[PDB]
């Protein structure tokens, strides 16, 4: 994809280079590929200063959750160039990963994999760009019509305020850091998103015997508990969970095909009651869940302790199920914060030198960004309403019908559990192509 | 155990002879064994006429869902002659068994472990005799024992028998939906194997038969059926979206444990009941994930030959109820709060109700403390009888239909091998002392 | 590709339409697409359509190579005839993914293979097996050789057809190995004609016969388990010179022989060390049984023993350490009586005789009979080069013409030289080799 | 079981308490309980200073290689106190082991349950006890026959000598070390066998990056590469195999029936060709091979290193296939040793340990009976066992109530199962039957 100037008007702005945008290029890099099918002015602004995917949760030895065949491309097309297939072979390792038989690459290389794709669209994308607000713009003297939209990015390095004009604009930001509302803010208070990067900066020293407690029963919770293990040999670990037991994420493939990205159509077009109940029936899919493999050994290095003394209260590593943090003292000069556990149905106290908590995200900073286009709904909406192809319902006597604003990966409860993830990405990629650049095309 | 003349006052009379009641009967063996333990008027009755465990499902194929660490025996004493390690060696068979390197035996040999077993309590077991009622009994207004009065499943003669102390565990009853009717062709899972073929005799001829279900015992069928009458067109019926898989993971598997009854019986209502939805998937509406794969890749097979699923020689309707049963003809709607089949026959997995002791017990109930409308077992299974009313030496225990009180493991295999321990100790305890 | 008009000169023409044939033509339509970078070529099949070892696509039969092994992923992954591909035209992609499987059905490979084969339709003909390779000399002045005539039959009419090419490939995969000593009889079936020919021979799946199996490896396994299904009441007889089933190998660091980059290494050695090798790896290949499988026929042996402790009685046994000293197959009889001693006093009456013994690979041989006189002086066997073409007397011999061994190759190339492992990759060289300096 | 005072005539005296003779002691009190069934004079005598099973090999997360129930009884009979199960209730972990859902305890485990069994019979072991020869003896002076034996061994902790007499003597001493021959003498050259127990104390500092070697491709040589790249997380380890590639492990459940118990009698009736035979065409079951998931995840090791660098040379821990030790320069202050290597069909490593794990010789037996070699029938060089485990004497030279067994060094005579805890349950009962049988009769 070749570049535009900045100062021109632009087909397309996305708003973040993760996957789900990521996708969306590669799409559109397919579909104008003669080869593969029957330019348009495109960039993309990244906060990240390059390239990187969940660089705080690269936990040693932590795999994907999903087969390399939902990669960027293949379910789309798997003649593209984009596969991992193809990413394994451009490096000279696909004989290599196949004698792994493992449908399931260390996150480490997936990662790898996408920033052999992104840096593919250097020349589109501008990093280190922080997307602050979207604003409504009207070239015409004569309408009070929108037909484009001002988007303004603060770089990370200096400060500096930047403005793009584009028709259309794509918010795909994935989402930010969610955090009990009753804990306290603390240098030793980490959230799973800033476990790698953070953690070794505030606890430097590999041998001293720390005192650390991971909250959550998910699969970042159990990751995070299992890696300080080896991380730091000599420490002593607490798992702090409501649930009373971590519990197994269901990818059986019957209840997994709700994943396919041909469910998007039946999911959105069903009520919003049979939706929420959906939803729920599937948490086990993706929420609050724990890879079973990684559920037995940690029972089994809880099973080695038992061995080793049969007095729980005496082990190293320890969960402790059924609890709420009721208080976290977090004052004073002192090394270590006091945790204060009561049960969590409807007294004890730990010392930790730092407390990791594993407590998911919430996916809701598009209102924060788009609030000073909100005005431009269809009249008493206080949410913004995606269609079918994900772009959002604006006053068709406010906006040209070139104009629009589509979301990417913060869909889930109209269009399905597969919306934040990797699932349809490839196809989905292709959709938006059609959507945002179609008649274009054609 | 040597028997007692059956004219004589028991001192404890069980009924049924499932495995509840078999690993009581081996406990108090274990008890009086001078090599465990350094003899009680007991006796049982049984409807069925030789000991069987779910006859109707023990389809070809189908295996355990429990380790067989947690037999009848060895969780209370790894030591004792009932293993079922000690019955493999007994028949030859240990060294087998060990290179199958699985937990989980056939359910055919599993029964065969328990059969193994009842025989040697053949002596104090009666077969063939449908307990009817239970009876007070005044050796006065304080009643101190019971008449558990049965009829012959051979004669239909009732005999009457004399007991001061009475165990109920009667398994379960078939649970079916209300808008069913009553037709040969519409058959409970409980009776699948011992029914289904003496309806259906040809096994080439294209039947259409239906399941309706979405649990182990649905699946086992469909996935059965299949095999059984390789012409015929399946469809399994399910008000859910899909086969859900059965959770045994370790933490979460603890509850099962036996150490564990005690700190949930002592459990609030409300945190039992919520204990018992949150683990929901350990036991009800749900399939070992093993089979839910072989019938994924079942349906895989006919994708390939057809992409049409509609087409299909055996299929699954998802999110699906029955409106009405007229071959018989289904009325289906979709289960969200027009589709008809013709079937030769319907098979029906929907479980079972725990309740069969509460009509059984009826003629005693008003020895219950003022204001029950159910019966209230306390921690050792005994149930609350009027102090003022019934003697301390006489009462009567419940097995199996307690999981409201003593968690999900009460109706499974998981801790009778324990249970029968505190079954011996809280009803003849005092006695071998 | 397009199709050569059959009387005029070719530059190759590959005898056989298997897969190694198959990873050919995709390889040259490969060669010849712009997005991933003509010759007058044609295929000659003796079946009369594209089929991949039909009496042995046995019901629930399971690849033992992982799919990404097909026959364009390993040279590119952005082939069309890639495996994926296939599925993704067939709008099966995601419902595969699902099966967490790189093990398709043989019964889908199978249909992945003649999806692929179809497209060359027009440069394949089928009913046509070949029975000579025969020189040709296109100057009256000159003894040399520099075209190659290839003579085959009409299945149907028995016609005899020519066609000329200047370079040849023997692509023909196996021949049916029987032990020596067992007599032809109609009741003794090769595993390679199982589901072709046992149906017609043991009609009433009902009928208790009693059915026999000879061997212990892959083939040997899926008969005896598969006929046990197929013919419920029946009793089988697995009988085997090996004193147990033998699991198959591809656990990782030895799976690496396998490798397309192997095949450079293993060629360079000397032939004792490759005569080694080959050994220590048999059980990566040879009378070996997949794991599951082994698992699977065992546990129906434990539930026997479970049913009756006498293991003589049993519906299925298997007899190990056994060997064939005679059959009786005269006689009215509907059985044979095949009559065993051990293999280090028995008879059994059978119905039918499955025989799962494997396979030579010297057919080649007889086809380049008519030519073996411009190998070398002194050579007894054909010898295979680094890039699968035959040593010739360049005296006698064109350097514009050649004839390439596929398949057959193993003492030299390795063991994958016989399977599907190093297909994409080969199916390359060979087009490299064949046709590379033509599309400079 | 009740002690026997050590001055006086025995009816059996042990060389050796591991697992061989453990069983053999649970097999005579599992035999003397009226509860099992319708004293001898035993004692047991041990080098160590009290039970341990290859401490040195006791790796983090190693596990077992065969199934629980092929314990010290259970196979003779799962009644027995001394099951694997019964240990577990007994130390309030049965329930817990049954939620593992595996038939391998870690190797850690399983030790401790032996610990547990060996306890019950410290009455009757003398631990810290080297026996060094079994000496002929006559009790009447005018016949000629031997009818008991002198069992001499050395404290390991005072150098006292002792001499004990019995009637008949078990040899259960399990393997010694062996090495390769053209290797050096070197502390820095340790055996597996000593890994755990002498390797931490030759690398004291575990974050230094050491450069350390293993020779090897068998269980023993993945599991100190795997172990040592967690112990020494800076180190640069090596792995030197002979072939070509670890091999698995054969277990499959046809060809796993060679260790069930009831073979050991088709076995052994066998001819010496047709043993031969058996034990090469089985070898995979036993020697030079690696646990599948071992291999597995050795290999998903190295290629996370292809991740993160393409270029095998460069990488922290290596593996060099089909190599062989031409030669080791290990003489000057210098830390490392330099071993040379050649292709087994010039390459230098500097490693500051060779680890080795070749395996083991089971000969020793051998050398500790050489002054009673002289009652063996003409013309045998070797000591043959028959079936029942008891050597042959010439029958003109020893008395019938005496003999000589021996227990664990017999795979040649007896299959792949001597050596190993496979048939240990069921051979316990049959070898007090044949040194007991008359005498509880
Ligand atoms: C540790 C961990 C592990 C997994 C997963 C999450 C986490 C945290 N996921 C789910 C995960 O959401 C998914 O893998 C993708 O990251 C989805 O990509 P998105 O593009 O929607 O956003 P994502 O968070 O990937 O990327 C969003 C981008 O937006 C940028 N951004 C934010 N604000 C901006 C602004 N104001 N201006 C410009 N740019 C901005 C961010 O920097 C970021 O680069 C997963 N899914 C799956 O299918 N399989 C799996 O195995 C896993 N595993
Ligand atoms: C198909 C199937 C498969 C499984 C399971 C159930 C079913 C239906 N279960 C759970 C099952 O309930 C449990 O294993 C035991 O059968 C419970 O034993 P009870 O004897 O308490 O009931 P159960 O039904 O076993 O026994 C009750 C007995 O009383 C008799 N009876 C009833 N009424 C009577 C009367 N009025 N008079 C005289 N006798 C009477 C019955 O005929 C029966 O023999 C299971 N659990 C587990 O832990 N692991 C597993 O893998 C499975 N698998
Ligand atoms: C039951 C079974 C199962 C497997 C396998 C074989 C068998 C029999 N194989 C091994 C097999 O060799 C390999 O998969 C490929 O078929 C190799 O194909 P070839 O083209 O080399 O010849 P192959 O035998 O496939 O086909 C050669 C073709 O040549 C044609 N032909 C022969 N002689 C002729 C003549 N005289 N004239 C004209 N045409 C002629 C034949 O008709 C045939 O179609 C396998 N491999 C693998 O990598 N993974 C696996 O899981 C298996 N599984
Ligand atoms: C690291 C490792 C791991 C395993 C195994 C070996 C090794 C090295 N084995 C095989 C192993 O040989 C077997 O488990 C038992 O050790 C066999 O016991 P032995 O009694 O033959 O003695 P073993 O070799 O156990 O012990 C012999 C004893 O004799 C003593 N002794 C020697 N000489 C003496 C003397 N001169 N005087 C006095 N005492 C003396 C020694 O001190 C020692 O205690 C195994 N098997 C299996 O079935 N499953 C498995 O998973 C494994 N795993
Ligand atoms: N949390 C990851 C879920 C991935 C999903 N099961 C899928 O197969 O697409
Ligand atoms: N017969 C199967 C050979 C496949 C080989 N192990 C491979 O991985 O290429
Ligand atoms: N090396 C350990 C051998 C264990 C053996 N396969 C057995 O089943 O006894």
């Amino acid at each position: 994809l070749r570049s535009t100037p900045q100062d021109e008007l632009h087909d397309l702005l996305c708003v973040g280079f993760g996957p789900a945008s990521l996708a969306i290029a590669i799409a559109l890099h397919d579909a104008l590929d003669p080869r593969l099918n029957k330019q348009p002015k495109i960039c993309f602004l990244e906060r990240q200063k390059q390239f990187a995917w969940h660089s705080g949760m690269l936990v040693p030895g932590s795999k994907m959750q999903i087969s390399f065949i939902k990669d960027l491309a293949t379910l789309r097309d798997p003649r593209s160039s984009f596969t991992f297939l193809n990413y394994l072979h451009q490096k000279g390792r696909l004989i290599h990963f196949t004698n792994l038989s493992t449908f399931l690459p260390a996150r480490l290389e997936f990662e790898d994999y996408m920033r052999w794709c992104a840096q593919q669209f250097s020349d589109v994308v501008a990093y280190g760009e922080e997307v602050v607000e979207v604003i409504p713009g009207k070239s015409d003297p004569s309408s009070s019509v929108v037909d484009f939209f001002t988007v303004r990015s603060r770089n990370v390095e200096t400060g500096e305020i930047s403005a793009r004009r584009t028709r259309k604009v794509v918010i795909a930001i994935g989402g930010t850091a969610k955090m009990p509302s009753g804990l306290p803010q603390d240098p030793r208070i980490i959230h799973s998103s800033k476990y790698c990067t953070t953690l070794p900066a505030l606890l430097k020293d590999k041998s001293k015997p720390y005192n650390i407690a991971v909250l959550g029963s998910g699969q970042s919770a159990a990751e995070i508990f299992h890696d300080l293990q080896k991380r730091y040999p000599n420490s002593r670990t607490t798992l702090i969970m409501r649930d009373s037991a971590m519990r197994p994420s269901d990818d059986s493939p019957f209840v997994n095909e709700i994943f396919n990205p041909e469910r998007v159509d039946k999911f959105y077009s069903q009520s919003a009651a049979e939706r929420q109940r959906s939803l729920l029936a599937d948490k086990a899919t993706n929420y609050s869940v724990v890879r079973l493999e990684l559920i037995e050994e940690i029972y089994n290095d809880m099973y080695l302790q038992r061995v080793k003394n049969p007095d729980e209260t005496q082990w190293q590593h320890r969960i402790l199920p059924e609890r709420k943090i009721t208080r976290v003292e977090h004052h004073g000069p002192q090394s270590r914060m006091r945790i204060h556990l009561k049960s969590s149905k409807p007294k004890e106290t730990l010392e930790v030198d730092a407390l990791m908590v594993a407590t998911g995200y919430n996916r809701n900073a598009h209102e924060r960004l788009l609030s000073k286009v909100q005005h431009l709904r269809p009249t008493g909406q206080d949410q913004w309403k995606p269609h079918r192809d994900y772009r959002v319902e604006m006053d068709p006597s406010k906006v040209s019908s070139e104009a629009g604003i589509w979301l990417q990966g913060c869909n889930e409860r109209t269009h399905g559990l597969s919306d934040s993830l990797l699932s349809v990405l490839a196809v989905r990629g292709g959709e938006m192509v059609q959507s945002i650049f179609g008649e274009q095309l054609e």
